[PDB]
């Protein structure tokens, strides 16, 4: 309740899924939180539910939306300590030949350039507060994923960008880290599974992809984010895996 | 002279630097090589110099240029075995606040989407030949670099994309690998150093950034590419470091 | 004060340095802590200082010492939830030709097999409590270090062993993670620096090896350990870097 | 036939499996090769088969055997250019509680200290020749393996040691690299599979653990070793994966 008292946090895509779990974790640590989302439904209800969280409608791909997000955060709360770049999307499975450069550009706009834009606009205020940036990347940026060339590329970019920016902002006391979740049970996971011939089988495979035998929860990503913000003062440029061990060992993926 | 005899290779940005070193290595291994470049000067001279190499003017950011590159390769040589996605650029040092989303998009077009586009157009022919893709990424995609947020992000994306595509194309016998060079002495390195207050000091630092005490050569990247194409039949999705050890150990980058 | 209330933690080498910082962090989170050390001086004073910590003399290289450590922990506190394998040593700088197989074996006994032995003896009790293992490895296991072949090898082994054991113990709900610190200001760091021709210069270099410009603190490693024990329920087999960014970018470590 | 002409190579455990594939690759590149093995059967036959290879009986865990191996290589061939530390063993599957510290020590003697000992005794001659070291580690040192805590630990140590030694020997022009194979079809693989309830099923799983759908061959590891020795002049401290992509993506290894 006090680990991050008196601090101000912006969470993009905070209306549902991982983002909402990160919102709740920061509120529970004593922070005031600005929920940014392009859709009103979840975020507006979360603002009613949580004292200390407020909702601001903002599409992170629209630069003037993000400019307003930052200026309204400062106007209303007087400081900015942490930005969590969580907004992002996973398209359905697509074979390489079914992808397009246009679709690839549009996904880069959300998953990469939206993170870039908010970070850039927030950094002057984070420097004043010796605050920090937390990017939500993905395990599959590191190890790959099938039928997801554009998504994997965007997350490779986020993880790498995190390290570059950590180098540049270290002289100013601003840390820049990322979390790479694996399979987290969210509305996006549920939506993608419902597209499959056997959704139930897809979900069962997703649970057994982890040595721990289950998918992760938004609250567990949220706890990792609170750690990075509030207690990881000698961490910068790290990639914090929240994956249940999916990257470990051999699995189903004589010598001719 | 025979390790890759009878094979056909496309090298983008093959007119100078690393690309020209890769062109020479493949010619020396017995392959026929198509030199793709947006500038004529170097590539046209290389075509005159090397029996077995020919030059095709092609800007990899222009989709119809790349369509023509592939169709002309097939028309002239009847097969395609390896594409080397080397074309790319490093902008001058830029502090994060000096970058723009527009500049970032333009660098993504070259360093990432140009690699994507040629790979996509070539894959039908690589499937027929059980050929392979070699992407030239960078060490700094893995470890970061100062004053280079956009460049680092693009190379993070290339390395990650390499792994995704290796997964998707493995059922068809097409391997997809990347090389991550460190400091290689090229015209781009020389151009960037000439921008500095003390170019000579910049070059000296660049040499001592490697435990081996020197920068790398285009020929050394070229040898790694020939290995991946011709002898690495159980390698796919790997990142082959050609860096002189720059990523090893501690260097210049009490507890408060 | 309550994040790990009611839990019982063993910290090896807890008498000073990183180990004592981990002891304090767990006490501050509400846990009861058993301080294991081969030397009495620091650990006995820490037991007097901290309600909720007690000292047990134990050399982790002596199997019967470790057997007694575990049985006394259970006898006195009735459960065991977390073991932190921190005991370890860094020999002075040694050129490869100045090392011996005998010295290498002895360092393996402490840095690797002592971690192995306590983990093995504790696992039956950790299974009952759904507890967890935290190994203190090092950044240099991942990236190397000069004049330290035996030390680097031992830490490579610890990090790898962490992943293997995480796989084996995941069906039982026992997580196994490691922390890889970089330069942490401790008595061992101070002792090694005092061996150098210019200790002050050695310490200054050690501070500037991190983008953050300082060495880390035992308290910061301790906070990472409390996170892994108490809040990282979907993390297993991870390597949590606490290094101030030392692994990022180029530093001091034309093409002939 | 000429890539490594006039050079002298020692391959430990060269009598069968990966080691014999590395022997053949170097002979085919023009090198003279000393086959070291503790068993005579395979290595003696290979010496009869291959002009340019000779067999020396040597147990790499016995220091005087290794001293004699080096002195006999120099006495007979007058130089030493490359040592390939391939000798090693994988014990049968063992649950953590079924392992012993004694068994762990014995495996460290072979997989780690035997590599250390030959490297140390060879380095004076490698410095004279500007030669290189190639260690055969394993993919599972990086990602873990089930029921193999001691084996995984030894390979974690080898990979890490490779980087440390590359740092120390770089001022002298001696490169130190490792190869991390995945599933390679060898007599050891066949022996381990025959221990299983369903050997055929074990072998089928082993083939499908790779995106490429097969196990690797000793010849493919051998080609990687020849590359590292003869053409990778700007590579030191690297880990060259020869795994068929087993480390990529998700596999078989809702949120509670
Ligand atoms: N769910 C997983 O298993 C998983 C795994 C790894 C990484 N991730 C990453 O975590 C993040 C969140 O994923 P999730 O599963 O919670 O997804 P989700 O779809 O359930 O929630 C994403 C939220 O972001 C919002 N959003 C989308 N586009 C936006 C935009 N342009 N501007 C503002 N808000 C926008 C959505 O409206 C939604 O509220 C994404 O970056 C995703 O790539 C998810
Ligand atoms: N030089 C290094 O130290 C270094 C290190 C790591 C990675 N790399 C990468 O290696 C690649 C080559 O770098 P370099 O140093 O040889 O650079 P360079 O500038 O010397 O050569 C690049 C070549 O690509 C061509 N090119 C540029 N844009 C193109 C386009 N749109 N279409 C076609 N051709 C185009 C240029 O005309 C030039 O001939 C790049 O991807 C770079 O990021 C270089
Ligand atoms: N200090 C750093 O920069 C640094 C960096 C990376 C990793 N580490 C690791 O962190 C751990 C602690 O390092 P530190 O700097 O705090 O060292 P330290 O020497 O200051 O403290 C180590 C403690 O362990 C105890 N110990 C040593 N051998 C023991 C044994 N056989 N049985 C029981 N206790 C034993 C010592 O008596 C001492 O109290 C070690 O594993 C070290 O490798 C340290
Ligand atoms: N086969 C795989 O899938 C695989 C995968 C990754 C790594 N590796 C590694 O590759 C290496 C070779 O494995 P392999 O499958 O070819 O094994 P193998 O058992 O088929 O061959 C190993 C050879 O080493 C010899 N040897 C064993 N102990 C020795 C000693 N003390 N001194 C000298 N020679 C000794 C054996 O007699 C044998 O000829 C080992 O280091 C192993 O860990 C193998
Ligand atoms: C949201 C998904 C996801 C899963 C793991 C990650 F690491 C990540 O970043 C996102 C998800 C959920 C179900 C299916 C898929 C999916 C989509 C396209 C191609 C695939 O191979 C998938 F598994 N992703
Ligand atoms: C071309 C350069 C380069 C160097 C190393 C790499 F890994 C890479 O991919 C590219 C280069 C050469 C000189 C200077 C710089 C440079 C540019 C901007 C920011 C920096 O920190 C730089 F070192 N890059
Ligand atoms: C205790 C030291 C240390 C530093 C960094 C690490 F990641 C680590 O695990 C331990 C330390 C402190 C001062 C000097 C040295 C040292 C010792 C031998 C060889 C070297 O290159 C060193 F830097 N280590
Ligand atoms: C020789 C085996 C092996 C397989 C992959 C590697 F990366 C490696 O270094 C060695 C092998 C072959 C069959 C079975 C096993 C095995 C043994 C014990 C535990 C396991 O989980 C295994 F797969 N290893
Ligand atoms: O829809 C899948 C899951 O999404 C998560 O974000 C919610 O917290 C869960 O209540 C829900 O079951
Ligand atoms: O311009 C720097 C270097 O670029 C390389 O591509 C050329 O091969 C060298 O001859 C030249 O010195
Ligand atoms: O000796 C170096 C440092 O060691 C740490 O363990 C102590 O907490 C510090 O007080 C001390 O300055
Ligand atoms: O025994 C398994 C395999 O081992 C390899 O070392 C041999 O080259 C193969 O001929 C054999 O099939
Ligand atoms: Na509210
Ligand atoms: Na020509
Ligand atoms: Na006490
Ligand atoms: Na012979």
């Amino acid at each position: 309740g006090t680990r991050y008292a008196g601090k101000v946090v912006v969470v993009t895509g905070g209306g549902r899924g991982i983002g909402a779990g990160i919102v709740r974790a920061f509120v529970n640590s004593g922070a005031r939180v600005v929920i940014c989302d392009k859709d009103e439904s979840g975020g507006r209800a979360l603002e009613q539910e949580l004292p200390g969280a407020v909702f601001i409608l903002c599409d992170v791909t629209q630069e003037d939306d993000v400019k307003t997000l930052v200026s309204e955060t400062i106007r209303r709360f007087g400081r900015l300590d942490c930005v969590v770049n969580n907004a992002g999307h996973h398209p359905p499975p697509q074979r390489p030949e079914e992808t397009s450069a246009q679709g690839f550009r549009q996904l880069l706009e959300l998953n990469l350039l939206g993170t870039y834009t908010l970070t850039k606009l927030a950094l002057p205020y984070l420097r004043k507060s010796q605050g920090n940036v937390i990017n939500i990347s993905s395990l599959v940026g590191a190890i790959g994923q099938a039928q997801a060339v554009p998504y994997v590329a965007t997350k490779g970019a986020v993880t790498a960008m995190t390290k570059a920016l950590a180098l540049d902002e270290s002289p100013y006391g601003v840390r820049v880290n990322c979390i790479s979740p694996g399979n987290i049970w969210t509305p996006l996971w549920e939506e993608l599974a419902a597209l499959m011939p056997d959704p139930r089988a897809t979900i069962r495979e997703g649970m057994l992809a982890q040595p721990l035998g289950r998918m992760g929860q938004p609250a567990e990503v949220g706890a990792a984010a609170v750690f990075l913000a509030s207690e990881a003062n000698f961490c910068t440029g790290i990639e914090l895996l929240v994956t249940g061990g999916a990257e470990l060992g051999y699995g189903c993926k004589p010598d001719i």
